[PDB]
């Protein structure tokens, strides 16, 4: 109940919300059915429209008007945005040449440049180029300010998860808004787009920008706008707020547009009906910039123009129906559409079985347009698993497609031509970013980046300390004319040991054998140098990784590779090696097929053993530095050391072998040398973070050899490919992956074919940022380069997407 009998007189769009049952006048009262009786009359004036006509100039103030053309309007801060253009001979902001804004040019009393976030729903990245003729204001912002060719949204590429990620710098799995629709079993409650449950604070984790601001003494405009409040009134409310007295005036503001998402659903991303929504958004940007210029704020405010996701061509006839796969279609609940999430309809049913459901969905049709996953098997780059609201079973739907439960759901719930929510690497899902203002750079293009990074920058822009988030603070310093934050490298926690030869062959009882008993101060002084690290500058190009947690590990040097060997996990944490363009691939000699050799530098007690692999009928083994790429027959023996060995399901050895025997060489050939760092990852609780030893759910049978959940590689070379990887004088280029260590290849529908038809596509699907691998390993890479740390942070957040050009 609300006693809606108070008044909005002089309270229109008040910045503090009053507690029920007093009636409200803020921009969200409509959505709470709690506005005062007179809110529409006083606060939502529409009379005369939104623009000053020539005959309205100098007029007598008529308070019924939506905006004013009278002489006092500038002092009252409530002119129509085009006032000075029509009545005072000024030009529109879009017609002025752009002039670099070296320093904030603000009125007295402004302690900091205000930030305005202009967010647009469904603004696909290519609209910048393709709609450029009809968006002059937006195009001026873009070319005069700082812009990226595109910005990557988070998965699922839906509105709430993306707006709330923009606000928090967190993955949906951490902030809790894991979709536009959700069920929470601890609450036993549901969340929908329509309805009131979404207004309960318990859904919303993290700390969004407006709360960060408030707690640190920076005042915020109120980000959310009721759907009935028209865009023009949103702009005038913002501009009015900017005219408030210093002690009352907020420093951060948000504008939101439901366009062009709304029309894009109806007409598709490039429907002819789409030109108009784009003109209209541009007109609104015009009104803001005109309004700022009136207030002499146009060289003072930082403006961010940002989308939440793009839009794809999707129709009703491109729907896959679970009813064509499942017999038990009514024992399940499906969250449907551009992604699928499945749970049991009843908790009391014990005949429900996720595993058989997945099996019924796996590679069942030739052209199948979705792929089932257990959530922990999704690509790690999606960071989509560590939340009770994310169902164990997930379907990644092909772009341009939908998944529904039964055909009745589609014709009794074609209507639409456009949708979104797909994998966040998909081109059509990419959105936009432009920063314009004194704090952003002038006429600057920056590389594409992820929307998780913006919370940090908006904190910088406002002099705020960001709450703990998933951005990498400093990775976007290159967007800014002046930086508030200058990151330092994290301190190494554990220093390595440098073991020498301490053990005799006979101390080892590992069940391993090697036909290596084939026998000169020429080649014996040589090999001593290699074991002391004479070739370490070749194979370790950016310094050793730093270990950021407490553990016990050894650096091991070899002719062809260096490793950081964990006495705790009984395998390397990382193995580093350089393969030059000229390097040659050889095969494993017949006599050395099963060869595993004790490492006389490392105790039997801190070693793996071959017997456990023999007894474990499921688990085989592989090598982190590949024997195939040994530099000489003699160096090859090094590759067979028990300390280069890691556990591998036979199904996974098919992937690994192909990567090591074929792809490393291909990359070295195409990129002019590559440095490779490979290693194991353990993430049994799927939180994206390194497991401690006590979190490991699986060992090689009868041993303390823990089984990785994933294998990673980071493949670095010179951005200038004319320079060799081992002699690069400038910026680097990187691609990485985190491959799931799975006992089958069910994920790849063509895996019965040759590795050359499916392996590389699998690797591409599991592309990763170096930063993802840091979180998962507790390591810090690129410690010693000639590059600035900010540039390295940018490099670490890079993702190689394998999509074609936008
Ligand atoms: C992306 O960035 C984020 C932000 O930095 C990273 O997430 C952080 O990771 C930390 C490590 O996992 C985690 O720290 C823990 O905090 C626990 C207290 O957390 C509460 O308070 C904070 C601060 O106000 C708040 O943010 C939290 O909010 C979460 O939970 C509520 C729901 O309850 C949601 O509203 C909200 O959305 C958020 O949910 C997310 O996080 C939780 C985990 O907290 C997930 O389970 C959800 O799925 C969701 O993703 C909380 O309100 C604290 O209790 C932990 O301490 C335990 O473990 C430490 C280890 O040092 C140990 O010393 C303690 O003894 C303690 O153990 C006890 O509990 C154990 C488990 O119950 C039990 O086994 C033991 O026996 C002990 O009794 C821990 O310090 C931090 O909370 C989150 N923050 C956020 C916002 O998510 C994230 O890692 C980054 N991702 C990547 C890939 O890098
Ligand atoms: O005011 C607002 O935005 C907040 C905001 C703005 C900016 C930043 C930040 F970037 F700064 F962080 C963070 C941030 F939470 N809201 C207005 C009301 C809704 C939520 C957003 C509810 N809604 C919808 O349900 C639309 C979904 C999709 C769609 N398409 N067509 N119709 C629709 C309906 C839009
Ligand atoms: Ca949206
Ligand atoms: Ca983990
Ligand atoms: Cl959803
Ligand atoms: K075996
Ligand atoms: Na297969
Ligand atoms: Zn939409």
């Amino acid at each position: 109940w609300t006693a809606t009998s108070g008044s909005c007189k002089g309270r229109c769009f008040e910045l503090q919300e009053v507690g029920p049952p007093d009636c409200r006048c803020d921009n969200l009262c409509k959505s709470y059915s709690s506005c005062c009786h007179d809110f529409d009359e006083l606060c939502l004036k529409t009379a005369r429209g939104w623009e000053c006509t020539k005959d309205r100039c100098g007029e007598v103030r008529n308070e019924e008007n939506a905006c004013h053309c009278s002489e006092d309007c500038l002092s009252r801060g409530d002119c129509c945005t085009n006032y000075q253009v029509v009545c005072k001979g000024e030009s529109h902001w879009v017609d002025d040449d752009c002039e670099e804004i070296k320093v904030p040019e603000c009125p007295a009393g402004f302690v900091r440049p205000p930030l305005i976030i202009f967010s647009v729903d469904g603004f696909r990245a290519s609209y910048m180029k393709k709609g450029s003729k009809v968006m002059p204001n937006i195009e001026k912002l873009r070319s005069c300010g700082t812009h990226a060719p595109y910005m990557r949204p988070v998965y699922p590429t839906k509105t709430f998860p993306n707006l709330y990620t923009l606000a928090t710098g967190l993955y949906p799995e951490s902030h809790g808004i894991v979709g536009n629709s959700m069920y929470d079993p601890v609450f036993d409650a549901s969340f929908h787009l329509r309805g009131r449950e979404k207004f309960n604070h318990r859904w919303w984790g993290g700390q969004p920008l407006w709360i960060t601001a408030t707690k640190q003494g920076v005042r915020a405009g109120t980000f959310f706008w009721s759907v009935s409040i028209p865009h023009e009134r949103r702009i005038l409310t913002i501009l009015q707020w900017l005219s408030l007295p210093d002690n009352e005036r907020p420093s951060v503001y948000a504008f939101y547009s439901e366009q062009p998402d709304f029309s894009g659903h109806k007409y598709g991303p490039f429907g002819p009906e789409m030109t108009n929504p784009l003109r209209e958004i541009d007109k609104t940007v015009g009104q803001l910039m005109d309004g700022l210029k009136q207030l002499r704020l146009h060289r003072c405010v930082n403006v961010i123009f940002v989308g939440d996701h793009g839009m794809e061509d999707v129709t009703c006839d491109r729907t896959e129906f679970l009813s064509n796969y499942l017999t038990n279609v009514d024992d399940i609940t499906l969250v449907p559409g551009t992604l699928g999430r499945i749970r049991a309809k009843s908790i009391n049913n014990s005949k429900y079985d996720p595993k058989t459901i997945i099996a019924a969905l796996t590679c069942k049709k030739p052209d199948q347009h979705f792929k089932p996953y257990m959530k922990q098997h999704l690509p790690k780059r999606l960071h989509y698993a560590n939340n009770r609201r994310i169902e164990d079973i997930h379907l990644l739907v092909d772009r341009r497609w939908h998944v529904a439960r039964k055909p009745l759901d589609v014709y009794k719930k074609c209507f639409f031509q456009g949708d979104h929510g797909f994998d966040n690497k998909v081109n059509s899902m990419q959105t936009v970013f432009v920063g314009y203002g004194p704090t952003f750079k002038y006429r600057t293009k920056v590389p594409p980046f992820e929307n998780i990074e913006l919370y940090n920058v908006m904190c910088d822009l406002l002099g705020l300390k960001p709450a703990p988030n998933n951005g990498t603070h400093g990775s976007l310093n290159h967007l800014l004319r002046t930086n508030t934050f200058r990151p330092t490298m994290p301190d190494e926690v554990s220093r390595p040991n440098y073991p020498g030869i301490m053990y005799l062959q006979s101390e080892f009882d590992l069940g391993c054998t090697c036909d290596d008993k084939v026998e000169n101060k020429l080649e014996e002084l040589n090999k001593r140098l290699h074991t002391k690290g004479s070739t370490k500058e070749r194979h370790l190009l950016y310094g050793r990784p730093a270990v950021l947690y407490r553990t016990s590990y050894d650096i091991l040097y070899h002719t062809d590779f260096e490793s950081g060997y964990s006495e705790i996990f009984l395998m390397p944490l990382w193995t580093s090696y350089t393969i030059s363009k000229q390097a040659e691939v050889s095969s494993i000699p017949e006599h050395l097929t099963n060869c595993v050799r004790p490492d006389v530098r490392v105790s039997p007690g801190f070693s793996q053993n071959c017997l456990a692999y023999k007894n474990d009928k499921q688990m085989s083994y592989g090598f982190l530095f590949p024997p195939y790429l040994s530099s000489s027959p003699e160096a090859k023996y090094d590759a067979f050391l028990v300390t280069n060995m890691v556990p591998m399901y036979p199904a996974f050895k098919r992937v690994w072998a192909y990567f090591q025997r074929v792809l490393v060489k291909k990359y070295a050939s195409e990129r002019n040398g590559v440095n490779v760092i490979s290693g194991p990852i353990f993430d049994y609780n799927y939180d994206g973070l390194r497991d401690t030893e006590d979190e490991i759910k699986q060992y090689v049978e009868g041993s303390s050899i823990p089984v990785p959940t994933h294998y990673y590689s980071i493949i670095t070379s010179c951005l200038d490919f004319t320079q060799p990887a081992d002699k690069c004088d400038g910026p680097l280029s990187v691609s990485s992956f985190i491959l799931p260590h799975r006992p089958d290849n069910d994920e790849s529908c063509n895996s019965s074919e040759d590795e050359s038809k499916w392996v590389e596509e699998l690797m591409k699907m599991h592309t990763a940022r170096v930063r993802d691998i840091e979180h998962l390993t507790g390591l810090d890479f690129y410690r010693k380069t000639s590059r600035s740390y900010s540039e390295i942070l940018t490099l670490k957040t890079y993702l190689h997407t394998y999509e074609s050009e936008i």
